[PDB]
């Protein structure tokens, strides 16, 4: 698209690569987030589009589904850009730090392949070294192995942790490895819980801290507030001075008066799409658990708007945004001082792709499942999260809690801590509860009370779009 020539062009080329996550151009962050939340127990979408039902229910086929196309095209676009960048970078002028730029381009490509591996399993494998009109996929395990070797090799050449908010630093590479290793039994058939713990410790030792205020993690000024910057390892950056994060926020608001929307959210518009299931609400403690009300919640992590809404989605998932399912206002374009962000549409709120709260929970789960690490520390990390949640010391857990009921307390706690941060689908797959009939939620499988679905649905199908033009590429099993 833009040829490489002077120093500026190489710096702008790297920035274009990083920018694909935030870019509309639909948007990678939105598509990815949708695909990680909408088929789960965390979110159901009230839009009437045929794709929404399919994704809501997990009844999709190989018929084209717009967010599936989005995630796939945009990830492979990142890979394309990085490959062209790496091909040009040896000709860079002397003023460019080639070693740093190569390490960072490679991080972006590794992350794009991570998302593809987790979501599609078997993408085409195309690097700057194996150019082909019709590239073949690796096995999922081989792709994992390649991504891991990319991240291990580049890590000592990446910037030091926190040296620039938004840049893929050494700790960002370790956070991605932690997330890969936690899930390695899914991707590779072999568990890597010790390696998960090792990557978590690399992050923990870099001096990150939990934000004092949980809610501010997801407000307009999360990227500028020092309290929340202590915790955010890797953000997808947004600023009012692209519709990706705007769509996630606005999508979760209803058709209310502009002023009431601005009052409570810092936005003009509410598209009446994304909202909660009963399962998400019931994960949190309330003053009266038999009759939950958003204003009586005890675990303050749950940030809900309940006016006029039932807890359950019962009659229909579409057309019922205003009446069935609580709204989720976790991501907000009000700043931490209550003021609106500087634009009513183009939000300031950053997406926290990796943050220390997740690292804590990963460390605890990896130790629970038998990795080499400390149960005492695991308990300390979960209790830090729960003290923040409840504002007191009366909701601590103990070591037995980590292992009991087949690690389900950890799945529940990742729900309470990390809901709507784009990780729920991966976590459900790890517990093999995404597709199973043993754990159901509102409209799972297309039945209101919920049913299991076939195990093919643990991954999305590769676009027929790409299968038509690439003869070496194969569809995922079962589709
Ligand atoms: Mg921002």
């Amino acid at each position: 698209d833009k040829a490489y020539t002077d120093a500026e062009s190489y710096t702008k080329g790297l920035h274009k690569i990083y920018s694909v996550w935030a870019l509309s151009g639909t948007a990678l962050l939105r598509c990815w987030w949708t695909l990680q939340e909408q088929p789960t127990d965390e979110m159901k979408n009230a839009w009437n589009d045929a794709w929404c039902t399919e994704v809501n229910y997990m009844t999709w086929t190989t018929n084209k589904v717009e967010p599936i196309e989005g995630v796939y095209q945009r990830c492979m676009y990142i890979v394309a850009l990085v490959n062209e960048f790496l091909k040009n970078i040896p000709n860079a002028p002397e003023s460019i730090d080639k070693e740093s730029y190569i390490a960072q381009a490679r991080f972006n490509r590794a992350f794009a392949y991570y998302v593809l591996m987790d979501m599609f399993a078997l993408p085409p494998f195309i690097t700057e070294k194996n150019y082909s009109i019709e590239p073949a996929p690796l096995s999922r395990e081989d792709l994992f192995n390649w991504i891991e070797a990319e991240l291990n090799e580049i890590k000592p050449n990446l910037p030091s942790p926190r040296s620039e908010y938004g840049v893929a630093d050494q700790a960002v590479a370790s956070a991605l490895l932690a997330r890969m290793y936690l899930n390695a039994e899914i991707y590779t058939g072999k568990a890597r819980y010790t390696e998960c713990i090792n990557a978590c410790n690399e992050v923990i030792k870099a001096g990150y801290q939990l934000a004092d205020n949980y809610a501010d993690l997801f407000k307009a000024d999360n990227g500028e507030n020092p309290d929340t910057k202590k915790e955010i390892i890797y953000p997808i950056i947004f600023d009012g001075d692209s519709w990706g994060m705007a769509a996630i926020i606005i999508g979760a608001r209803g058709a209310e008066d502009k002023d009431v929307l601005l009052a409570h959210s810092g936005v003009d518009q509410g598209w009446a799409g994304f909202r909660a299931t009963s399962n998400l609400v019931h994960l949190f403690d309330f003053q009266n658990d038999e009759e939950p009300k958003a204003s009586e919640i005890q675990d303050k992590r749950g940030i809900f708007y309940d006016k006029g809404r039932s807890i359950d989605i019962t009659s229909s998932v579409s057309g019922t945004f205003e009446t069935e399912g609580w709204s989720v206002f976790k991501f907000s374009n009000l700043n931490s001082n209550g003021q609106p962000g500087k634009n009513t549409l183009w939000v300031d709120t950053d997406f926290p792709m990796f943050r220390l709260g997740d690292i804590y929970l990963m460390y605890a789960e990896a130790v629970a499942r038998g990795g080499e690490g400390s149960k005492a520390s695991a308990v300390e990390y979960i209790n830090a999260l729960r003290k923040r949640a409840y504002g007191d010391d009366k909701h601590n857990i103990s070591e037995n809690w980590l292992e009991e009921n087949n690690f389900r307390n950890l799945l529940d706690e990742r729900g309470r801590e990390l809901y709507w941060e784009g990780i729920r689908r991966t976590d459900l797959v790890r517990f093999d509860l995404l597709t199973s009939g043993s754990y159901t939620w509102d409209f799972k499988g297309g039945i209101n009370t919920g049913v299991g679905v076939n195990k093919r649905y643990n991954v999305y199908p590769i676009p027929v779009t790409d299968l038509t033009v690439n003869g070496n590429l194969q569809q995922n099993e079962g589709y």
